[PDB]
Order: structure tokens, then sequence, then C-alpha cells
């Protein structure tokens, strides 16, 4: 019952000689943070390094760096001793060696560029035998200290002489190399990373426990997601990092060949796979090899869809195999093969957010060196719609012109391979401004599920609707016990309704801001472009993303558009609407699936959707008093820089019946008018400057910098009210009697 | 656990069944000084070491599956006991009144509902020979 026997968790610094602990166990186990440690492992090899302090990590787990696991053969979940050791003294001659692999490009120099910035200010604790990584220069490169004068183990002074001067030497068949692929490879998919190291690393990291349990393990997990999101990264990273043995069919590869090669080639893999267990088979591109029933033709293809069927089902007279797949979406694969038994539990990779865009393009950028200017976040703000193959091609195609545009500077002996030129290379935010526009993205159509960016701050007025949003949403979230208490039920649906322009989308995304919840939104236009034979499973296929993804906010935008449709023979938007509905039927709240729409046209809805157990709360959201206007046209000007002499208040009293969306209108033509004005004054004295060489006074600088009164009482005569009075008159009318329009009704 | 304020009456020679600890185990009264069934009082000193015996081959096993595997079905598994269980129990009596018995049953549902379970228990249970024919 020791307190210094821990166990690796993933890492979160950067630094490859870094290990972190919690402050409670290191004041027990009497360290500070500025000491120097000794690391036992595995095969008797040990390190030294320096420890820092966390809160995050916990107290049974200590998170280390991929460098130092692989120099104490150790994985994830695996037990190593910790120990103070202030014996380190400093050196007088180090011996490095780089390793033969990483070194076959590059010739000349290899101090001056590498080693020198490494250790300056460092003073990196090394021991004798051990690898360590650089990177830098559009390449990473391995070195191994292989001789310390003080033997073992020293800190790196500038005392040490360090010699950089050899032949590259080979490695040993176990050594660990660096160009293969870990956890730390994979960014913007932390989620579904997690559970994959849940359903796996337990049956492969302890085969005969968990034999001697009695429980079942899962054996097929399907991976699925558009094209080029790193599914087969995910799996080679779980195959490495859990020390598996992995055997790879690819489906192409198993369809070019002659039928009884075919076979013989699944029947080869599950064999060899029996023989070396613990094993992980990869089928990648799964609906190649088995895809729909009514697709295939012959007899070869339905044959090797029941052998592999065969196989799939006689795994469990195996031991210890999984068996992981891959696939573009789930609707072509065979739908005998996703039983229990066989591919019975899914996991869906999407498309990246913004943090795991710029967590992408730190991956790629990492042999690189960019100029001082790059600012990623701009980036990753920028690009949207990019899996992360775009990614990738986007960074490399940005690296690219960099290095000809120095071919433009430097042609003639760059032929040679010169260490100087990587050196002076460098990658401004002129070259990443110019591939963004030259991409093509490739995911647009996809629906998108995230947490929206529209605050409460968006919107002004409407100060009832937001407590009443947050006691429908908010409060069966966080208090489900008084909800036991008291007996009821909370309902599931509302209904926005009211006149054009008043502020129903930016409700319904901030309210999913509010609770931190996944957003979903579908436009009537997107429901009726699905077809004749296709619009089933696609509203099927909605409803099966906001079970995946919840807590949710399911939002319907635009139901007039789908209402207008009906009757002009309009088969199509009768069909889409009862399939909703019985989709609403269907829905447990059990899952907290929170489901809303918005209308303008609220005479010609369907009455059977303001039925008790869908879409049941009606909201008014009305036109804006003289308070709301001058809240949002404070909102709407919080960018733009603008003067002191504007009086908003003058602009509410003259602005009456005016909507949300004219208060955006004269802003954006204020703002037209004073583009307009610069513009003037710019062609005016670029021409005075140029027609008057050698002028007295070179002074540029912005000639109107705000926006004055002039031009929003210019952009008020031309304002257009959006909703006429008669109009205004049936909205208060409906505002009542909607409910009413279930029975005979109007 | 098992025989405090129990008093169950054994026999030599009887294979006896405890459940717990995610596993279920079985054992054998192999031996009774007072020879051959007693009731286990806590005067009798139970002796739990030695080698883990084989089986006799026609020693019928408790991992097999029978009709206290299913649940959730009573009626469908009755009806399914009045087809079968009297053709197969007495086929010679059954030759010899001159009724014809069904041939062909056909039990479908949903996936996952447990079929494959309830033919196997039929055949385990009726003691008749089995083949299992895969698609
Ligand atoms: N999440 C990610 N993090 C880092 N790099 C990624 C990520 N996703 C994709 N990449 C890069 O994109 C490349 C292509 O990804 P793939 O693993 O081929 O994705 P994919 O699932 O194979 O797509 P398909 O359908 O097989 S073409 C990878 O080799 C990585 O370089
Ligand atoms: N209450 C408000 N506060 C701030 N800005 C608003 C408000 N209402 C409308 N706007 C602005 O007007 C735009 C239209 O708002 P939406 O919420 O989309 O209105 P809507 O109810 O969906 O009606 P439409 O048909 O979509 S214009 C928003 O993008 C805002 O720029
Ligand atoms: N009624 C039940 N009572 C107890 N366990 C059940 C029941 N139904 C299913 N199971 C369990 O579910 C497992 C799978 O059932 P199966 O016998 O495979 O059902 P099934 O009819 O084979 O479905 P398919 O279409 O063949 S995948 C069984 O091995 C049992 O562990
Ligand atoms: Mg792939
Ligand atoms: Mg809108
Ligand atoms: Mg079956």
């Amino acid at each position: 019952n020791r307190p210094n026997r821990l166990i690796v968790d993933e890492a979160i610094n950067e630094d490859n000689s870094v290990v972190s602990l919690s402050q409670p166990k290191m004041d027990e186990l009497q360290l500070f943070r500025g000491d120097t440690v000794l690391l036992k492992g595995k095969k008797r090899r040990e390190a030294v390094c320096i420890v820092l302090s966390d809160d995050t990590c916990s107290d049974e787990k200590i998170r280390m760096n991929r460098v130092v696991r692989n120099n104490l053969r150790v994985r994830l979940g695996d037990v190593i001793s910790i120990q103070p050791c202030p014996d380190v003294k400093y050196g007088k001659r180090i011996h490095v060696l780089p390793i033969d692999d990483t070194v076959e490009g590059i010739t000349g120099n290899l101090f001056e560029v590498y080693l020198k910035p490494y250790f300056l200010e460092a003073y990196r604790p090394i021991r004798k035998g051990d690898i360590f990584l650089v990177r830098g220069g559009m390449r990473a490169v391995e070195f191994k200290v292989v001789e310390t004068d003080p033997s073992p183990y020293c800190i790196v002074a500038p005392d040490t002489v360090i010699h950089c001067e050899g032949e590259p030497i080979k490695r040993e068949d176990e050594e660990e190399s660096l160009n293969e692929v870990g956890y730390d490879d994979i960014g913007g998919c932390r989620k579904q990373l997690a559970q994959i190291k849940e359903m796996v690393e337990l049956p492969l990291r302890h085969p005969a426990l968990f034999k001697a349990i009695g429980v079942k393990p899962p054996r097929g997990i399907l991976l699925y997601g558009p094209p080029g999101t790193g599914k087969t990264l995910i799996a080679r990273a779980v195959a490495n990092e859990t020390g598996a043995f992995f055997f790879l069919i690819n489906g192409p590869e198993i369809m070019s060949k002659l039928a009884g090669e075919s076979e013989s080639n699944l029947r080869k893999a599950f064999e060899e796979a029996e023989k070396n267990a613990p094993a992980i088979i990869f089928i990648d591109e799964l609906d190649a090899i088995a895809p729909k029933r009514e697709k295939t033709h012959g007899e070869v293809e339905r044959r090797i869809v029941s052998q592999l069927l065969t196989l799939m089902d006689g795994l469990k007279q195996r031991a210890h195999v999984i068996v992981m797949a891959a696939t573009n979406r789930p609707n072509s694969i065979d739908p005998a093969l996703r039983r229990f038994g066989r591919f019975d539990r899914e996991v869906d990779i999407g498309i990246p957010d913004a943090t795991g865009r710029l967590e992408i393009l730190q991956i790629h950028t990492k042999n690189m060196k960019l100029a001082d200017d790059v600012d990623l976040e701009q980036v990753a703000n920028e690009t949207h719609g990019h899996v992360g193959a775009d990614l990738a091609a986007l960074c490399s195609e940005a690296a690219l012109q960099a290095i000809r545009k120095k071919m433009d500077l430097i042609d003639l002996e760059d032929e040679t391979i010169d260490a100087e030129v990587m050196n002076s290379l460098a990658v401004t935010m002129d070259d990443f401004r110019w591939a963004l526009s030259q991409s093509n993205p490739s995911a647009l159509r996809e629906t998108v599920v995230e947490v929206p960016q529209v605050t409460w701050e968006d919107i002004g007025g409407l100060e009832d609707v937001k407590r009443e949003l947050q006691e429908l949403v908010q409060y069966p979230v966080e208090h489900p016990d008084k909800f036991l208490k008291f007996g009821m039920t909370p309902s599931k649906g509302v209904l926005f309704y009211g006149p054009p322009g008043c502020g129903k989308t930016l409700l319904a995304k901030a309210i999913a801001n509010e609770c931190q919840a996944n957003f979903i939104s579908i436009k009537g236009p997107e429901l009726l472009t699905m077809w004749f034979g296709e619009s089933e499973a696609n509203v099927r296929e909605i409803f099966d993303k906001a079970r995946q993804a919840a807590p949710c906010v399911l939002f319907f935008d635009e139901l007039d558009s789908i209402a207008k449709a009906r009757g002009g023979g309009g088969g199509a938007a009768d069909r889409v609407i009862n399939q909703i509905l019985t989709e609403m039927d269907g829905m447990s709240t059990k899952k907290n699936v929170f489901i809303i729409g918005a209308t303008n046209r609220p005479d010609i809805i369907d009455p059977a959707i303001l039925r008790p157990g869908r879409l049941d709360q009606l909201i008014y959201i009305p036109l804006p008093d003289e308070k709301s206007r001058v809240a949002i046209l404070k909102a709407n000007l919080r960018k733009s820089p603008v003067a002191k002499d504007v009086d908003l208040e003058f602009l509410a009293k003259m602005t009456n019946g005016f909507s949300g969306a004219d208060l955006t209108e004269i802003c954006q033509r204020a703002c037209k008018l004073a583009i307009r004005e610069s513009i003037e004054s710019e062609i005016r004295r670029e021409r005075e400057r140029q027609t008057n060489p050698s002028a007295m006074e070179v002074e540029e600088d912005d000639p109107v910098p705000e926006i004055r009164r002039d031009h929003f009482e210019e952009a008020m005569r031309f304002a257009r009210r959006s909703v006429s009075d008669n109009d205004i008159r049936k909205y208060e009318m409906f505002a009542q009697t909607l409910q009413q329009s279930r029975g005979f009704g109007s």
C-alpha cells in the first residue's frame, strides 16, 4: 500500500521532459514543482524528468508525453514507480547520434539548426540511452543520447560539449518509432475517442481477467461519417496504442480478385487473427463488400456477403477478437449486418466545429515554421464546411506557395541540398489568405450539429419570453427532482408565431446557447427538396440525429412554406407533415430532445400540430415597443464605431411600427453612406496629392472614422415599413384565437 | 451462506448448483460417512479440498438451455409444447393412432426476441435429436 505506484493517462502539456502530477499526491509523495524525478518501467528501463503541477490531473493517474512513454516501454494504463532524486549532477561530454531513417533527406549541418535552440534556457534532464525528438524545418528528427561522461544521467549545462559527428545508427527491432500514429495526431473528436477507448481498452488490456469474469464484450464497432474525417486514422491509432495485433482488410482489394481468391482471403484473415489473439480486424470500406440486397447482382457478390455473415456469427467460438469497420453512411450497408452479435455498436464521427478545426490546424503545422503574424484562430473561424482532409490540403498548399516565392528568389543554386534556405523559410499570413480562396470545401450539404454562438445580448427586448423559455427548456434539465416530486410531466414542444422579422430564429438559437445544448436547424424548403420516394428515410434520419446528440434543440423554421405548397396536387407537403407528426408521437422525453417551430402565417397551419403532446405551447412574438426599439438599435451597433452625437431614442420615436429587420436595414444603409463618403475622400486626396507632387504635409489619416447624425438622418428618409396596419390587426386577432383552430374553426 | 439455516437433505452422488459472483458453480456430494443420505447439520465437516473431477458422458449439464431461461412468452411456449411434446414423447402410440401431427412450425417476430433460444430449449427439454441448418 504505497503512494508512489502510478498509472499513465494522456498528456496535455507539449514538452518532451515534463511530467505532471496533482498537488495532494505531490504533498503526500514529498515532491515540489522544481524537482527532478526518476521513473522506473518495464524491462528495467528508467527515465528522468521534471515534474510540475496540475488540477485537472487526478491522484491515481499521471500524465506524460509520448516520448517519455516510449522510452519506458510503457503503454496507456500500465504501472510506473516514481521517486525523487536530487542526486543529479552536471556533465562534461555528451555524445548524440541521429537515427538513420529521419536523416535521409537533409545533409550539411545539424548542430546550429536543431540542437542549438533546444537546450537554451532548458537544462533538460537526460540519461544514457534515451531517444528524444526535435521539430522544425518541415521535418521532425530523432536523436539518442548515447554516452555521458558523468555516467549515466545528468543535466545538459553549457559545460557539456555535445558530439554531433558520426554515422546515424540503425534501430533496434523493438524500438517503438515516432512516425507511427498515436492519440496526439487526432483532433476535434474528443468524445468519440473516449467512447472507443471505453469499449476497446479493457477487453484487450486484460484478456484473462475479462474471460474470467463472464460478461460479453462488444464485437462489432461500426465507425461512420462523411468522407475524409479520419476513420482509418482512428482505427490505426487505437491499434498502435493498445499494442494489439492488427490485420487490415481493404474493400476494393478483396473485390478486385477473382472469385475463389476473394472467399479465401476473407477466411485467411479471420483464421490468422485466431492464431494471434488479442487482435483487431479492420474492414475498411465495408459498403464495397456488402452493399444493399437490391444493389447486388449475381452469385459472387451475394456469396461474399453470406461469407462475411458466417464469419461474424462464428466469432463467438473464438477468443478475443474485435472487428471494426468503416463506411460513409449506414444506410447503404446490407441490414442483416447490423443485428445483435454482428455490427451492433455504432460510433458517429462528424465534421468538426471551430475548436476542432483549430486543433487540426495546429497538428498539421507542427514541422513547419510560421511567420509571426499568422494567427490560426482566424483561419479556424474562416474555414467552414472543411473536414480534416481539406485542412491538411490547405496547409500543404500554403507551404508550397511559400516555397514557390523563395524559388522566385533562389532558383540557381537551390538545386543542391541546403539547410540554410530551409532556415530562412517562413510562411506568412498572405499565403493562408491566398489558399483559403482557392480551396473547394466538401461538406456544405451536411447538417451541422453544434452549439450556436448567439447569446442573449444579441437580442433586444422580449423579456418575459426569455423567462418562459428558461422555465420550459432549462428547468427540466437541471432540476429533475422537482418534477418528480410535484407529479407533473414537462412538455415537449413550443410554437412561435407572429409578424415577419421580429426575432424568432434568434430566440431559438439563444436558448440553445444558454443551456449549452446542441442545435439542429431545418428549413421548409429543405424538406420540400427531399423527393417523392426519398423523404421518408430523410425525416427519420433527422430524428435519429437528434437522438444521438442529446440534449438537443431541434428547430423547424419556416413552416409557412410547407403550408403554402399544399393546395397550390401538393402531395409532398402532406406526406412531409404526416411524417413529422408520426415522429413527434414516437419521441420519448427521457433523452431531453426539445422541439420548436416557427410561422409567419398562423392561419394556414395544420391544426393537428397543435394537439396536446405535440407543439402545444403557443408563444406570440409581437412588434417591438419604444424601449425595445432602443435596445434593438443598441444591439445591432456594437461592432460599428458610432459617434457620440447620435441620439438613438430619437430614432426610436421616429420609427413606429417597424420590425427588427427594418431597424437593421436602417443601420446597413447608414453604413453604406459612410463607406461612399470615405472612398470619395480618398479618391480626392489621391488626385490632389498626385496632381501636386512634393506636398509639404504627408498626413495619411482617416478623414471620417465614425458615423454621425447626417448619415442616420439621411438613411431615415428611405425607410419603409414591412408590416402594414391591416396585418397588425390580423395578428392581434390570431394572438387570442389560434388555439380554437382544432374544431370546425375558421 | 448456502447451508446456513437451511438443513438441506442431501444424498451421495447428487449434483447441486450455487449462484453468486458473476458465475454459477456446480458441485457433487461425493461421500457421506452416515451413508448414503443425510441432512447437513453444523456437525458435518465439509471437505472442499481436492481436484475438480471430470464429468460422466451422460451427466446432463446445467449450462444447457431449458424453459427457465425464457421469460415473457408464457402463452407461445405453451402452444409449442402442445404441438410438439406428444408426437416426440410417444412416437409408437401416436403412429398407432392414425392422426396426422403437425410438421411445419414457423416462428416469427422482430429481431432479437429469442427464437433460436426457444427452439433450442424445446430440443433440450424433450430430449429429441436436433440438427441445426443455418441460412
Ligand atoms: N481529425 C483529424 N485530425 C487530424 N488529421 C486528420 C483528421 N481527419 C483527417 N485527417 C487527415 O486526413 C487524412 C485522410 O483521412 P482518412 O483517414 O483517410 O479519412 P477517411 O475516413 O479515410 O476518409 P475516406 O472515406 O476513407 S477517403 C488523414 O491521413 C489525416 O492526414
Ligand atoms: N429582437 C431583435 N433583436 C435584434 N436583432 C433583431 C431582432 N429581431 C430581428 N433582428 C435582426 O433581424 C434579423 C432577422 O431576424 P430573425 O430572428 O431571423 O427574424 P425572423 O423571425 O426569422 O423573421 P425572418 O422572416 O427570418 S426576417 C436578425 O438576423 C437580426 O439581425
Ligand atoms: N425472452 C427472452 N428471455 C431471455 N433472454 C432472451 C429473450 N429473448 C432474447 N434473449 C436474449 O437475447 C439473445 C439473442 O436472442 P436470439 O435467440 O438471438 O433472438 P433471435 O430470434 O435469434 O433474433 P435474431 O433475428 O436471430 S438476431 C439470447 O441469446 C438471450 O440472451
Ligand atoms: Mg479510409
Ligand atoms: Mg429567420
Ligand atoms: Mg436467430
